[PDB]
């Protein structure tokens, strides 16, 4: 048969926010000082798994990522070019896409989704106050996902988005809303343990399972004890700011900097929650039977580059996501600088569960399962992964976004981060970031393009290839045709 799979992906979690990057072996495999975070469960897990230094969120923003995650397609084809909200009818997960849940399901898996989905355009949808939005907030951010639209998940315990961490809410398989008054991650984790124990007979123990856990923290808020457990907070409470924010690209004097205490608390708590899932696998013997992956949708600046916006930028702090894959006696624990792109996750996870031959044709990403199973595999490693920023385009008579402005395309290679920003009226180069991530890992030194013709010309060629391959708007609109060979 085919093994079980759990994909645990807390929102807004930097690859750099993991203890083990300062630990022996690991710390020699990355250019950065890891954040001073206490993540013991993940640290141990990392010594059992293939660990990437260089997984990329091509569009480091919730819905765009989730769209690539679930469909294995870039944001021009996922259905999901923008963050989902009542402003953006143009952005919602394609009904007609053959998603990760659909393939698993079609192959005999029970599939179960816990926590944040943030992939559907809000509608007056609400199962229990019908013809009504699920919240009053305008714009509307949250959404209910009916059985018709759950792409293979026969077990639902999930919201769209809602950032009260100790007052989260969930719709069950039947559309019943639940409001425990419990810190999201530890509730989500207890709820997963129950599904694993098959309490309430919610699952067929003869079928293998596919689980996704979309934890909200360590995403905003992170201002107070409303937003994390005092237990975790106690570790960072009194620590001076210059010993929490160690990245030399940080402005310690930003109103935001204080938030690091609570970010790290949410990180330590998320680790404790992941811990409960792992122990439940061991205590039930499912540990030997199950592919486990720890990931995020995008990172967090946390005052790095004075950005104030956690993400939606090409900085290593925004693009680089954790990616840890444990599959006992199929994957040797090791570190790998594979440049995995989000749309590669779905086909690679199917590869790993031996459903490589069931990858839908519409999928744009590639199946690196062979490379996970075999260090020494004749498989081509990517040269780069695309940077993508998509903004609101034009609006209609009723003030709704009905198109997207592709504000930035760029590339991350082994050595370089390049990001080109264009103007909405005159599709002309307006700002340009270029970093030598090897010599300038905190991206302090923005390199002029004119002073680097050999390097830039190569980056322009790799962007061209990739943008043409995914049939990206920059390609179809022959944007910067004058520097980018298509
Ligand atoms: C972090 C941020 O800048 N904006 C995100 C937003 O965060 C608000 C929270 O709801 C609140 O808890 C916190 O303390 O302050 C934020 C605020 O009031 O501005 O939450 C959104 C989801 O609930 C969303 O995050 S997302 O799910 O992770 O990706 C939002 O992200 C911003 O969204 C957009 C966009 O819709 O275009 C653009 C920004 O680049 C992105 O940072
Ligand atoms: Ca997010």
């Amino acid at each position: 048969e085919h093994p079980n799979i759990i994909y645990v992906f807390p929102d807004q979690y930097r690859n750099q926010a993991m203890g083990f990057w300062n630990q022996e072996g690991f710390r020699d495999k990355v250019n950065f000082r890891g954040d001073p975070v206490h993540t013991p469960n993940i640290d141990t897990f990392a010594r059992e798994s293939m660990v990437l230094t260089s997984a990329q969120s091509n569009c480091p923003l919730s819905s765009p990522h989730r769209g690539m995650l679930l469909t294995g397609m870039y944001p021009n084809r996922s259905g999901v070019p923008l963050n989902c909200n009542s402003t953006r009818p143009i952005s919602s997960l394609r009904d007609d896409a053959e998603c990760i849940g659909d393939v698993f399901s079609k192959a005999g898996y029970d599939c179960a989704y816990f926590g944040k989905l943030h992939a559907d355009f809000p509608t007056p949808n609400d199962p229990e106050n019908p013809g009504q939005y699920v919240e009053t907030q305008r714009p509307v951010w949250d959404a209910y996902t009916p059985k018709e639209q759950r792409h293979g998940f026969n077990y639902w315990y999930s919201y769209g988005t809602f950032d009260e961490h100790k007052n989260p809410h969930y719709w069950d398989t039947d559309g019943k809303r639940h409001d425990p008054k419990e810190w999201s991650p530890l509730h989500e984790s207890g709820k997963v343990v129950s599904y694993l124990k098959n309490e309430g007979n919610v699952r067929d123990t003869k079928k293998p399972f596919f689980i996704m856990v979309g934890m909200n923290p360590p995403h905003s808020p992170y201002r107070s004890l409303n937003d994390c457990e005092e237990q975790d907070f106690n570790l960072y409470k009194d620590q001076p700011l210059d010993s929490l924010l160690i990245r030399p690209n940080v402005d310690l004097n930003m109103k935001k900097a204080e938030s690091v205490r609570y970010y790290f608390a949410s990180v330590t708590g998320v680790d404790r929650a992941f811990g409960q899932i792992l122990e439940a696998l061991k205590q039930l013997g499912l540990d030997k039977n199950t592919v486990v992956i720890f990931a995020s949708d995008h990172g967090e600046t946390m005052c790095s580059q004075r950005t104030d916006d956690p993400k939606n930028s090409p900085y290593s702090e925004s693009m680089n996501i954790p990616f840890l894959v444990r599959f006992p006696g199929k994957i040797q624990p090791r570190v790998d600088d594979l440049l995995l792109s989000a749309p590669d996750i779905m086909p690679t996870v199917l590869g790993l569960c031996g459903l490589g031959d069931s990858i839908p044709s519409e999928v744009q990403g590639r199946n690196f399962a062979p490379l996970f199973f075999d260090e020494k595999a004749e498989i081509v490693r990517p040269a780069g992964a695309l940077y993508i920023q998509n903004l609101d385009g034009e609006k209609d008579k009723d003030g709704l976004v009905q198109s997207y402005f592709p504000s930035s395309r760029g590339i991350k290679t082994a050595r370089y981060t390049l990001a080109l920003y264009i103007d909405r009226k005159t599709k002309q180069l307006k700002k340009s970031l270029l970093f030598d991530d090897v010599n300038d890992p905190y991206q302090l030194n923005n390199l002029p393009l004119d002073e680097n013709k050999e390097v830039v010309e190569q980056l322009y060629r790799e962007m061209g290839t990739m943008l043409k391959e995914i049939d990206d708007p920059w390609y179809t609109e022959k944007i910067l045709s004058d520097r980018i060979p298509y």
